[PDB]
C-alpha cells in the first residue's frame, strides 16, 4: 500500500507535463497528479535573470503554434491584449560581411558577383539532377545539396548545421525535416538575382507572439496556475528517485510512496532508465546521442543601433564566431532588460577592456542572446566561451569595440537538443515499446528524443495527446507523425470541448 | 419546445449510424437517440431471403477490418467461435476462357503468347515513362495506363470499371485510390511470365470471416441489439420527414419533434437537402454523380461443381455478361441457402428453358450472387436483367445450359455506389462546411458521398469518429485521411477505453 | 554529228561553274567548255555599281572558307597582299532600341531585367527537357525553342527567320543546321546575365577577308581569267537554249550544238527540267520552294558616324523595318564607294524630303546595304520597298532624318534562296538522282538546291566536287554530306597535287 | 644517286600493299614500284596448308565488302561464278551445353529460365538507365553493359571478349566499335523469351563470298598477277633492311638502294621505327599494345556431323576451352579439304588416344580452324596449346572422343590484333604525324595500328585511299572516318573511273 494513489501520473511540469496535467484536469475524470523537483513551474522553458535586471530564455525558436488547443490554454494563461506583444519573423544569415535576408538562397544578390556565379551553377546542377532522381536522400547532407546545389549548401546549411548539432550534416537523419522533395526552387533563385533584389520570408502574415512579461518561463507558470494547487507537488518534496515499474510505484526524495495505474514521464529518458534500475534500458539510452548547449546573455548600454534595427534572430554559417544563432531579445519586450532609467555601471568593453569609470550610468539598454552547441565531435571551452561570444559579436559588427557592456549570463544545458542521428530510430523503436509495455508513457524533448516535436507547442500537444490515448483512446498522432500534424490546421481538440460542453 | 430533446440525434441505422450510436452508448455521457425509418437495423448493410430460402446480400466486398474498435463491436455482437466461418481471399478474373487468378498482371502467363506479348510490350513503355515523370496521374484512367501499360489496361480495368461504375475511367479521379505511386512492376510480372508461375495475393494469412447466419445483415441486428432500446426509435416511428437546421429540430412522419445540440445524419447527403428544404443544398448536391446497382441471385441444385471450387469472388471485364463481379455466396456459410434435405422444384434451366415436371427434388444447393451498375451513361434494362444474368453464367461456363435452377432474385438499389468523379471534391467541400456550419454531422457511404471510405469497417468508423469528434474533439481521420487509416493498425480506440476503467473504481 | 564536241561540258559561271572549269582545268585531262549567258563571269556573285559609283554585292554573307583548295584559288586569283582588307567578324542584333552583340542570348544582360527574367525562365524550361529528351526535333522552330527556350525564341530566332526565308519556321526542316544538339547553353547565359557581361563571338581570330576592289565581283572575275580563254564562251554567244539530254547534246542562242559525254549544269535546276523538255522533271521542280531576295543600297553623305562604328553586319527580328540584315558595306572597302573629293547632289534626306540645295558637294561617303526577302507567304510592296528601307533605317536609328542621301540601289533576285522546306529532300531525292542517271550532275545554289552548300566556298566546291566524282571517282562530300566537310579542316585537296607534280617531271 | 629511282614506293603487299598497287596501276601516272619479302604475294591474309592436304587461313572474319572497288578488283581476279562460293552468315555462341544463335540476346530462350529472369532483370535496369542516360560510354566494358545489363554482359561479351583480345574489356576503348547508341532493345529480347522463339542474324541476303581455290589467299596471289610484274620485287631481293627517312632512299637486304618522293609503308610501325633508326619513334611505337594469335587446324575423318551442319563460325565465352572462335572450315569450300578418295592414316583419336590401326583409310574429311589469343595479361603455353585445342573441341561436343583426327596444324602470329587500348589514340596522333611529315605514308593493319580498319577490305581501301591522296587530292576516310565509310555505300570510286574512259 503506497502513501498516495492516483490513476494518472504525471512526471515533469516542461510543457510536456503541462500539457498532460491540463488535459487531465478538462477532463476531470481520473485522479492524477503532477510532480516535479522544481517549485517553479516550466521545467526547460523557464526564465533566467541576472543580477543586473536581464531576462534570457534558453532558446532561439519563438513560438509557432500548430494547434488550436495550445492557443486556447495560452490564451487562458494569459487573457489580457497587453500580455503579448506581437512581431514580424525577422531573420538574416550573416555571411561575408553582409546580414542576408532568410531564405538565403532568395538573397544571394548581396553576394559578389563571382561567387553569385558559383552558386547558380550548383543549383542548375541541382535541378537538373532531381528532374530525374529516383531515390529519396538518406542523410541530412544529401538533402542539403539536393535541396541548394554544392556552392549554396557550402557558404550556409552545412557549416551552420555543424555549428548547430556539433555532429556533420553526414551522421544526421533527414525524416524529421517533413516530406518536401529534396529540389531547388531554381526560379526563384535566379530571379531574384536577376532582378538584384532582396527579400526577407516576413510580412504582416508572419508573426510571432512574445509574452510581455517574465520571458517563454511567464507562460508556463500562468498555464501551471490554472491547475488546481493540491494536485501538484512542486520542489524537493516532488523530486522522483526510484521508479517500480512491475510494482507502478514511484518513491520520491522525502520517501512519499505513489501508486499509479498509467505513469506519464516527462524526464529525460535515460533518467527514466536509470530511475527504473532497468539495466537493458540503461544500455539503449546510453546510445542516445545528444549535444549540449551553451547559451550567453549580453547587456549593452544604448539605444538600438541602427545596424540592428528589428532583427529578430540571425543564423551564422561563418568561424568568426562560435555562436550558431544569435536573438535581439530586447527586441521581444521591454520587460526583458531595465528600463531607460535603471542605472548600472559599465563591466567591460565589447572590445574587452575597462570603461573609463566604474560609475552607475543610466540606459536605455538592449540586450543579446548567444546559443553555443557542444559535443563530443565538437568541445568548448566553458572557461573561455564567454569572452569567445564577445568577441564574436565584435567580429560579426553586431557590437562596435566601443560598446558598453553591462551585464552577461552564462549556462550550460547538458542535455541541449536531442540529435537526428542516422542511429536515433533505430534506438528509440527498441526503447519506446519497452517502456509501452510497462504502461508508461515517456514523452517530450528527451522524453521521446525526437527533436522535430521537441519544442513548446509540440511538447505540449505530447503530453495532451499522451493523456488522450490513455483515456479517450486517440491517436498519438505528434509523437508519430510529426508531418501529419505539421501539415494541417490541427482545430479539432479544444480546451472546452463537447464533453464539458453537455455535462453542465 | 420539442417533444424529445437530446444532446446528440442520429439519422440511419446503417453502420455508420450504428457506429455513432455504439460510441455514443461506451461513453454515456451526452444524451442521444438513434432514428431509423426501418424496423429491421443495418440500414443497407442487411440481407435479403428469397422465398425458397436463398440469402443475398448487397454487394461482393467483403470484410476487411482496418480497426480494433471495429473488430471489438463485431466481436461482441458474435462472440461465438461458431458465429463465424473464415475463408481464404480468393478471387479471380474472367478472360478469355480462363480464370485468371488475381492480381491480373501477374497471371498474364495463362493467356495466349501473343497477348502476354503485347502486355509486357505495353508495360515496358509505362516502366520508361514512369522513370521521367515528373507530374502525377490527373484522372483513373491515366493511373491505370501508367500503373499497368495500354495492352493490360484494355484487357481488364478499363473495360472491367466501366462495368463497376458505370462511367468511363476518364471521367474519375484517383485520389481514392490511396497514395501509391503510378508505376508499373515490370520485373515482378516479366518474371512470372518468364518462369510460367501464376500467383494468388491469398494464403492462410489472407483471410476474411463471414458471419455463419443471416449474412451481413446479422452482423448489425446483432451490434444494434446491444443498444439500449428505449434510446432507438426503428420503423415508420421514426421516418423523418423534416429537418428544420436552423430551429435544430427535426420532424417524423407521425408528427414527434426532436431538438438536438448536434446532427448526425447518415441519410444520403442529397435526400437530406430535400428534407432541409435548403435550395442552395438541393442545386449542389443534384450535381453528385451516382450509380444503380442491381443485384441477381441465382439458386442452383447440385452439389457445387468442380470447376467452380473454392471461388470467392470473380471479375468480369469482357461483355459477354452484363456483371461486372459474382460471388459464390454458398461458399460463404452453409446456412447461407436451404440444406439439402429441402425439397425445391426446377424454376428452370440455365439456358432459359421449362422443365419437364412440376417435382420437387432434394439438393443441395449452391448460389450465386451478381451485380450489375446502371447510370445515365449505362442504361439497364429491368425487365430482362435477370435473363440477361443467366445466360451470362452460361456464357462464361459458371453455368451449364442443363443447371437447374431453383430460385432467382432481383433487387435495385437506387444509390448504388457514390462515384468519385473528376467533380466530386469541388462539390463537397461546397456542401460538407456548410452543414458542418450548422452542426450537422452529414457521414457515411452517402452521408458523406465518398466511395473509398463507404464500406461497412470505414462507414462505421466514420459513425464513431464524428462521435468522438463532437464529444472528445477527436480528429475525423476516416473523412479526411483514408491513405492515413488505411496504412497504419489503428489500435488505439477500443470498445472498452481507459475512461470507462478508471470509471468503474 | 554536232558543232562543237567535249568530254565534260560545264553550264554557268558563277562560283560553281568556275569550281567545275578550275578542276578540269588543273587535272587537264578530258575535254571541256564553260557556257555562260553573261559577258561578264561570276553569275549571282556578281557586283552591281551605281551610277554615283557605290558598288552592291547580292548578300551579307561574308566569305568563310572550308577548303583549302578554295583559297588557293582566291590566291592564285588575287595574289597580293592589297587585293585583301581583313577585318574582324563583327555582328548585332537591333532590340528594343538597343545593338545587342552576336550571339544574342549571350547578351541579353543589355535588355530590362524583367525581360531577362523571362528569357531565364523559359531557357530553364528548355534545359529541363532537354535533360529527358530523346527525340530531335523535326522542324526549325522545334530546333529553335529546345536551343533558346520560348522567351528568347520569340525575341530573336523566330521573327528574324521568318523575315529571312519569308516562309515560318515550322515549315522548314532542321538538318541544315548541322548535327548539334538542340539543348541551352543555361550556365553560360546565367553566367553573362549575372556578371553583366556582354561579349561577341569576334576578335582578332575571327576575321574574314574581303576583295579590295570590285566587290566579290572582283574575286569571280579573277578567278575566270586564270582559265583558257578558248574553252570559254560568255555572253550571247553562249546561251543555251535547249538540253537533249537523250542524245547528249546542247544548243546555244546562236544555233550552235554541243556534244558532250558529261554534263554539269550550275543554272537553276527549274529551268534546267524546262530547257529539257522533261515534263516529269518540270512537275517535279516545281514542287521545291524558293523565296525572292530584294537588295537596297543606300550612299550616304558624311564621314562613318560613331553610332555605327566598326559594325559589319547587322540583323533586324524587328516590326519597325522590311530587311532582316543591313551591312556596312563601306567598312569592307574604301573602294566600295566614291572618294571624298567626289561631288554628288543630294537626293534625298532620310526622312524622305527634298533637299536644301541642289548642288553637287563633296563627302566622304559611306554605304548601306539591305537585304528583303519576299514569297507567295510573305510578299512585299515592290513599289515602295526602297522608301520602306529607308524609313526603316530611321527607325532603327542608323540615319538621322537629316542625313543626305547621294545613291540608291534596288535590284529583285528572282531565284533568291532556296527554301530548306520539309519537303525539299523528298523532291530532291527524285529530282538528282533521275539527272544523274543520265549523266547530268546539277549542282549549285539553285543547282542542286540545297541553301546549305549554296553560298560561295561551299558552291565551288560543289563544281570542283562533281568534276572530281566524274574523273576520279570522288565522292562528292559537300553535296552530300555538308556537316561533314564543315566539321573538319579540308587541307587534302590542292590546286597543285601530286599528279601535277609528278608529271612536270 | 640511288640503284633505282620511282615517284612512290611501296614496302610490302599484303591487302594494303596490293590497294596501293592497283591504284597506281590504274592511274598509271607517277612511277611506282612494290616490294615485299616474300616471294608469295597476300601478306597475312596468305594461306598455309598441312602436309596431309588441309588448308588454313589466318582468322575466321569472312569478308564483307564497304566498297564497289574492292569489288571490282576481287571480281577482275576472279571473275568465273565457280572461283567463288556463297554461304549464308552462319554463328552461334557456344554456352551452358547450347548452341545459342548469333546475337545471343534475341536467343537468351535456349537457357534456363531462373537465368532467363537474371537475364531480363539486368537489361530492364540498363533500359531504365538509357532513359536518363546523358554521357557516352568511356570504356568498352561500360558500353557492353550499356547495351545489354549485367546478366546477358556476364553469360557472353565479357569473358568472350577477354579471350578475343587477351585484355580486360575495361582497358579499352569503344570508339572502334562505332557510333550507335550503347541501349538495349529491350523489346526485341523480352519478346523472343516470351514467344520461346530463337532467331539468327542470317537469310538468303545475309551471305558471304569464299574463293573455290587456295584459301583466301588465292583472292591476292590472283589479284597481284594483274600487276606489271617489272613494277613488283618479291622475295630476298625485295626484304627492306634500312629506311633512311631524311633522303628518301630504302635499302634492301641485297644492297640495292631505292629512291622515292613519297612513301607507303605496310610494315608494323614498330618495324618501321627501327628500319629509319628513329629512337623518339622506337619509344612511342613500343607503347603501342597488341596480343599474338594462334591459330590451330584440325583434320577430321567422315562425313559432316548433323550436329555440326551449316554452321560456319562459332563464339565461345567459357573457360572450358582455350579458342575464342572456330570455324567450320571444310564448310566455305570443297577444296580446303582433300577429296572423299584421299587415304590418310589417323593421327590420333579426338580423346587424345591412339587408333587402332596405322592404315591410310579413305574419307570424306572435314576441318576446323580455331583462334587463340596471347599477351602479358593472358599467357599461352606454346608447347600444350594444341592438345589444349583438341580438349577443348572434346569439351563444347564439336567432337566425339571417338573421332579420326587426320592432321594438325598450329602457328603463331607475333603480331595477331593490334589493340583498342584506351591508349592507343593517344600514342598514334604522335606517331603517324611525324611519319607524315617525312611524306611516309604508314598504313595497314600494322601499318597505321587500328584494328577496326585492319581486316582484308579495309586494308585494302587504306592502300587505295592513300594513293590517292598522294596523287588526286583526296581524303583518306577509311583511316579517319571508318563510321563514315561503314554506314555508306561507297560505289564512287571503280577500278575504271571517268579519267581511263577519257584517256582512251
Amino acid at each position: 500500500h503506497p502513501d498516495i494513489s492516483v490513476d494518472v501520473l504525471v512526471i515533469g511540469a516542461g510543457p510536456t507535463g503541462l500539457g498532460a496535467a491540463k488535459r487531465l484536469n478538462q477532463i476531470d475524470g481520473p485522479s492524477w497528479m503532477i510532480v516535479d523537483s522544481n517549485e517553479t513551474p516550466g521545467g526547460l522553458a523557464s526564465t533566467d535573470v541576472t543580477p543586473e535586471g536581464f531576462l534570457y530564455d534558453v532558446g532561439g525558436h519563438v513560438i509557432f503554434s500548430h494547434y488550436k488547443y495550445f492557443d486556447d490554454c495560452l490564451d487562458e494563461a494569459l487573457p489580457k491584449e497587453d500580455d503579448w506583444y506581437t512581431h514580424q519573423r525577422i531573420s538574416y544569415v550573416r555571411c561575408q560581411g553582409q546580414w542576408v535576408p532568410y531564405p538565403f538562397q532568395n538573397n544571394i544578390s548581396m553576394l559578389p558577383k563571382e561567387e553569385q556565379v558559383k552558386c547558380i551553377d550548383g543549383m542548375i546542377d541541382a535541378a537538373l539532377e532531381a528532374r530525374v532522381a529516383n531515390t529519396k536522400p538518406k542523410t541530412f547532407d544529401e538533402w542539403i545539396v539536393r535541396m541548394m546545389g554544392t556552392g549554396i549548401a557550402d557558404l550556409f546549411m552545412r557549416p551552420y548545421n555543424f555549428k548547430v548539432w556539433a555532429v556533420p550534416t553526414t551522421k544526421m537523419q533527414c525524416a524529421w525535416l517533413g516530406e518536401r522533395v529534396a529540389a531547388p526552387n531554381l526560379k526563384a533563385v535566379t530571379t531574384n538575382v536577376i532582378l538584384g533584389k532582396t527579400a526577407g520570408n516576413w510580412g504582416p502574415n508572419a508573426t510571432f507572439r512574445f509574452p510581455a512579461r517574465g520571458g517563454t518561463g511567464g507562460i508556463w507558470i500562468a498555464v501551471a496556475n490554472t491547475l488546481p494547487k493540491e494536485k501538484t507537488r512542486f520542489g524537493e518534496k516532488g523530486k522522483v528517485t526510484k521508479v517500480n515499474a512491475n510494482n507502478k510505484t514511484v518513491t520520491l526524495q522525502d520517501g512519499t510512496t505513489i501508486g499509479y495505474k498509467k505513469l506519464v514521464s516527462t524526464m529525460a529518458v535515460d533518467f527514466l532508465a536509470e530511475a527504473m534500475n532497468d539495466q537493458e534500458l540503461v544500455g539503449l539510452t546510453k546510445q542516445l546521442f545528444y549535444s549540449s548547449t551553451h547559451v550567453i546573455g549580453v547587456g549593452v548600454r544604448g539605444s538600438r543601433p541602427e545596424r540592428i534595427g528589428d532583427k529578430c534572430w540571425l543564423y551564422f554559417p561563418e568561424d568568426n564566431c562560435p555562436f550558431y544563432r544569435a536573438t535581439i531579445f530586447s527586441n521581444y519586450s521591454p520587460y526583458n532588460q531595465p528600463e531607460a532609467s535603471a542605472a548600472l555601471p559599465t563591466m567591460q568593453l565589447a572590445d574587452g577592456s575597462r570603461p573609463q569609470s566604474t560609475e552607475a550610468k543610466e540606459g536605455p539598454y538592449w540586450s543579446i542572446m548567444l546559443e553555443v552547441s557542444e559535443s563530443s565531435m565538437k568541445p568548448v571551452n566553458q572557461e573561455t566561451i564567454l569572452a569567445d561570444c564577445i568577441q564574436g559579436l565584435v567580429n560579426t559588427e553586431m557590437l562596435k569595440p566601443t560598446d558598453e557592456i553591462v551585464s552577461t549570463y552564462h549556462r550550460r544545458f547538458d542535455h541541449g537538443y536531442p540529435t537526428p542521428t542516422l542511429e536515433r530510430e533505430g534506438t528509440l523503436t527498441q526503447i519506446l515499446p519497452k517502456l509501452q509495455d510497462k504502461d508508461i508513457w515517456s514523452r517530450g524533448r528527451f522524453g521521446s528524443w525526437r527533436y522535430e516535436v521537441g519544442n513548446q507547442d509540440h511538447s505540449f500537444m505530447l503530453g495532451v495527446e499522451a493523456v488522450d490515448n490513455i483515456v479517450n483512446g486517440a491517436v498519438e498522432l505528434t509523437l508519430n507523425y510529426p508531418d501529419f500534424v505539421n501539415g494541417r490546421q490541427n482545430t479539432e481538440r479544444r480546451l472546452v470541448d463537447g464533453a464539458q460542453v453537455f455535462a453542465k
